[PDB]
């Protein structure tokens, strides 16, 4: 439209309206010129002594928008206002918009950089609606709209790993190359704006409630069962039985079973550091799966377990999600202690899921004769059994919203190990890059031009989601537990910028606070 | 099914067929069933017409894909065709997974 | 329909109606069970010392109907009545019909064969309408409806050669196998009948007239030309000219040129046998083309030549079509003298085409200086030149009607070297076979059954073509030449059965009798 | 054309383009044309959209045909794709004659 006329406004709010809440977030982004407008074949061999780190892929000159973290849509006070009052929620719509673009031309002429703004330069933008490109948004990768609205962020570079050969850095005949210029983009100059809308498929609500009943204590503790149980054998080998009394839950007949489990190791946090074994490189002793002759660590393991038992300091670290209070810089290989790290705890599920560092149970190892005695054998892993129930991992303010389910054809219970909603058709990926502008060419050459003017672009992005809520209707009498701002001797305010202007976040707020009778 | 294919609750009905029996020369009553039959056999044609639904491939892959091709070297005979005696030959098992898709 | 009810009648006649003639022919055929209902991969290596005789292909259990010879539609008296009165003709329609089928079951039980008729057996029949199968009808192959209506004929077996490798009996990766059961046939029991209709594309008429003017004598022999011609050089090197007088056709300026030519060798027929060189194996000294490293004899050479010069006994045998008076048996490798052979002569074209055993002309071999003298060099082959005219080979009563033009994409003047009409979509091929009936099988076996009851089938086939004629309108005064029954001291009647009942045909009747001023 | 393609009497028009010249600082008349120009260059985008007509193959060949396939062995790079530096690679010349037809 016009140079001296704004393309859009800054909308950033929330609007609770009964069983729906619409959130809105605007942010300023900056897009570098990655790979000097080229495609490069990136590849790696086995690093760290693990050929699972060996890949082969392509880095493109595009950047993408990632809105896959909760704190990109919710403020800490609107999150709290949700987890204290509702039993669940699920996304219903999405509507992204890019506007107020500005392309800047950088020039380092004379060992001195001068930033002037180009008014005729464009920016390319397209959304992958049919899922024809490798999805990279739902894998816990950095680069999402910052948590704090004032913060400006750089868009991350698009790239993807494709099939490599024999755990090496070479390709196979099936390795594919996707050209992103082969998609119909839209071009934008300073006066234009891009819009895009989407609507989620039905997905089941997330359950933001914790159970207030043990799964193996569902029976009435006053009435006895009309069922008997084999208790022992007499001297005559004759089998004897005994009735299941009331309150004796160790012996009652059950109807439902806890869910899957896979033992991990447990490590004690600070308080008990003394107990933990000294100097142990976990890699060698971690839970790992093999895929094509390579060993990959499967953190955070499949759903159906609790990393900790409420009341203890021991932790199943490989079944845990570990974030970082203070954001970090790319390429950091520094070793950090637990202090500035937010170890999430899923213990409000202990009533239904099993601890990840204990044996799942015991079963029989043989057959008793007039000779051999009955023997039991504890097991460390048990998968899904018919009639089992479990609770899924919880979502955090600083955690991921959705994940894309791989379209292989067959899958069981599509719920991402990192929490969130599993989707067959998740929000499209929105790529963007700066259309290249050639330097001073002066003669023909069937060779492509490699001299480009260095540029970068800035702009705003507004993303407005709509969520559906599930009202809590409990007849609990006494008061419940809520998420509260409980600090002692505060030297700073949490979820707010400190003296220098850097945003602080010392807590990981989850979602399971309210309760429900199993 | 562990052997591949489509698992069905109500698969194509089974079609049975037999030659109605024709008794030999019986000449007297006997409450015992007749066991002398004329030997016969039957011949005929069977046409089966199926309809299939296909899922079109829409990939934005740039480089070329892998295809199933008739790649033989120094062929002494043509595959999937009858040999000198008239016996049908088939030296390959053609599967179905050739095209690709970004997971 | 019914067993005791005829499927069709016997129509066999001709019906002249102005500019159209409709012919009709019915015949009785017999179909053996070829290849015991199987497909066999037939192949040959280099035979006769020529790797061009090495092929690789497939023989099928099918037989086909071939109506590609003129004497399958015309009687000798209706042919004559055509070539004496019209200037040309071309086919317009076709309509085949098969009926009165009868399958017979042969049994050699007890060293004694008993032919009984099976009333439930079928016969399969389909026409290749899209030209998806190898066409084999237009290649001068035996097996066409006999010339004489009373004669019963066996249908020939279908088969085809496909790509072979390095002039050997092995296949290439491109060798194709066509399954004929993979076409939708129609099944017929004794009471059924098959019908099929077709209509030819526009094709140019055949020209059944001979020119009554030499191509190089088209000018008026009374008036002179207003053009001059370089005749010689004076002692001063000065060039001299002279006017083109009247009647001096050796020197007139011409406008049109004779057509293509390729010298073959000429051999004298009987009368001059003495002149011919003694004992010569032609293969080594014949006109041959190379295709993929193999030498093939190109008889009868491309159109545009006359095998003989009217008034002489010399013959360009490789540019000639040679038929046989008395039909022969399959596999005969006997050497025959000219006697019972009908050597066609294309001399009624000598006014426009060049003799095939003379040099086509002379041209210049150098450049004359004050030193070198002018030299000429006779040429033996000259192809198409702009502004050339020629006449195509003639058709015979015992010769082919059409040919299929190969669908390669590029071709020049599509007229078959053997005469007839070149067609892009010729009359479909009509295949037929006896549906197999299994012997006494008694147990399962995933192996196909190989025991079959021996059977054969008989029936009638009526083919009715429609032709278009081109009326002759000449203002010639004196009488023309006609085809006449001119025999002397006839010991038998030609074109009629002899004492034993065998049909005789001592002449090859062509088509060029009438004349036309060039 | 000896080099392949379609011969046309009226082929797609030629599209020419140039940068209109802008004079330098002239300061006086001269019936002589100006030769001092400001150096410039232009950039832009060009979209070309063609429509093609295809001829469907309808063969009754039984055995399998030959196809163009991505048949490489021990690939050190992917063909028809950019290499480490960003330069596009193309090691094959793909033609057009793969399917067959009975002459």
């Amino acid at each position: 439209d016009g140079v001296g006329n704004a393309s859009g406004d800054w909308h950033c709010d929330s609007t609770w309206m009964g069983d729906r809440v619409v959130t809105k977030s605007t942010r300023t982004w900056v897009l570098p010129s990655y790979n000097n407008h080229q495609y490069r074949e990136i590849k790696s061999g086995s690093v760290d002594g693990s050929n699972a780190n060996a890949y082969f892929g392509y880095s493109t000159p595009w950047g993408y928008f990632d809105f896959n973290r909760f704190h990109s849509h919710w403020s800490p006070r609107d999150w709290q206002r949700l987890i204290n009052n509702y039993w669940g929620f699920r996304p219903r719509s999405l509507r992204v918009k890019i506007f107020n673009i500005q392309v800047k031309e950088v020039t380092v002429q004379d060992s001195t950089t001068t930033i002037a703004n180009n008014l005729t330069s464009t920016v390319q933008v397209f959304t992958d609606d049919d899922y024809q490109l490798p999805y990279v948004v739902g894998n816990g990768t950095e680069g999402c709209l910052p948590a704090f609205p004032p913060q400006v962020f750089t868009l991350p570079q698009y790239g993807y790993a494709t099939l490599n050969r024999d755990n090496g850095d070479n390709p196979t005949e099936r390795s594919s190359f996707f050209c992103l210029e082969y998609f119909p983009s839209k071009m934008l100059r300073t006066g234009n704006n891009f819009e895009f809308t989407y609507s989620f498929e039905e997905v089941p609500f997330h359950c933001s409630f914790a159970p207030s009943q043990n799964l193996f204590k569902l029976a009435n503790p006053l009435v006895d069962q009309y069922l008997y149980r084999f208790v022992s054998t007499s001297a005559t080998g004759a089998i004897q039985f005994q009735k299941n009394l009331a309150g004796r839950y160790a012996n009652t007949y059950k109807n439902w079973f806890p869910g899957p489990m896979g033992r991990t190791q447990g490590w004690n946090t600070s308080s008990g550091s003394s107990t933990n074994r000294v100097s142990v490189n976990n890699f060698s002793v971690s839970n790992r799966m093999n895929l094509e002759g390579a060993s990959y660590q499967v953190n955070p393991q499949p759903n159906g377990m609790t990393n900790t038992l409420q009341g203890s300091n021991r932790y199943a670290l490989e079944n845990t999600m570990i974030f970082n209070a203070q954001n970090a810089t790319p390429g950091t290989t520094s070793v950090y202690p637990e202090d500035n790290l937010l170890l999430t705890s899923e213990s409000e599920t202990q009533p239904v899921n099993r601890v990840a560092y204990n044996t799942g149970g015991q079963m029989a190892t043989n057959a008793q004769n007039a000779t051999t005695a009955p023997t039991v054998g504890t097991y460390n892993l048990q998968e899904v059994l018919p009639g089992s129930v479990w609770m899924e991992r919880d979502v955090y303010l600083q955690g991921p919203i959705w994940a894309k389910i791989p379209e292989t054809g067959a899958h069981f219970h599509p719920s991402p190990a990192m929490g969130g909603f599993g989707l067959k058709h998740p929000p499209p990926m929105m790529l963007i890059k700066n259309t290249p502008v050639p330097g001073n060419i002066t003669s023909f050459s069937d060779v492509p031009v490699s001299s480009f003017i260095t540029q970068y672009s800035t702009g705003q992005v507004t993303v407005e989601m709509e969520w559906e809520l599930k009202k809590e209707n409990s007849k609990r009498w006494n008061p419940e537990i809520q998420y509260t701002n409980n600090y002692n001797d505060p030297q700073f305010v949490d979820f707010a910028p400190d003296g220098s202007g850097e945003y602080r976040t010392t807590r990981a707020i989850g979602t399971r606070y309210l309760t429900r009778p199993l």
